[PDB]
């Protein structure tokens, strides 16, 4: 996989986010995890963990998977970078995102996140308390 460019536009909840992606603006849909909604428990927590991440960064990177890049709902599918730290693994490995939505092809990062899963597990952090 390659990393490439982006900028933010604007955080929009624990697992999206609005980049400019070869200067488009576009919502991404981080690949391999799932959030709780803002409404639910947790959603808040995760929304403010990502919107950190990813405002604080100096870079951003894009990383694109091998299978589809944009889902149904037109939203970009990727594993997005914050000064070289992966957001989606990050989620996980605070116990802010499960790891979910595992689709054949689009997997290249499902070892790596669920490593990071046991972790946050066997440390009872936030989902796993
Ligand atoms: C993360 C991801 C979500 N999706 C679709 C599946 C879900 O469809 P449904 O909307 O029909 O449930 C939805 C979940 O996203 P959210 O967790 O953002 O709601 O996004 C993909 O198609 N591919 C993906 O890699
Ligand atoms: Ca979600």
């Amino acid at each position: 996989l390659h990393k490439e460019p982006a900028t933010l536009i604007k955080a929009i909840d624990g697992d999206t986010v609005k980049l400019m992606y070869k200067g488009q603006p576009m919502t991404f849909r981080l690949l391999l995890v799932d959030t709780p909604e803002f409404n639910e428990k947790y959603g808040p927590e995760a929304s403010a963990f990502t919107k950190k991440m990813v405002e604080n960064a100096k870079k951003i990177e894009v990383e694109f998977d091998k299978g589809q890049r944009t889902d149904k709902y037109g939203r970009g599918l990727a594993y997005i970078y914050a000064d070289g730290k992966m957001v989606n693994e990050a989620l996980v490995r605070q116990g802010l995102a499960k790891v979910a939505y595992v689709y054949k092809g689009n997997n290249t990062h499902e070892q790596l996140l669920q490593k990071a899963e046991a972790q946050a597990k066997k440390e009872k952090l936030n989902i796993w308390s």
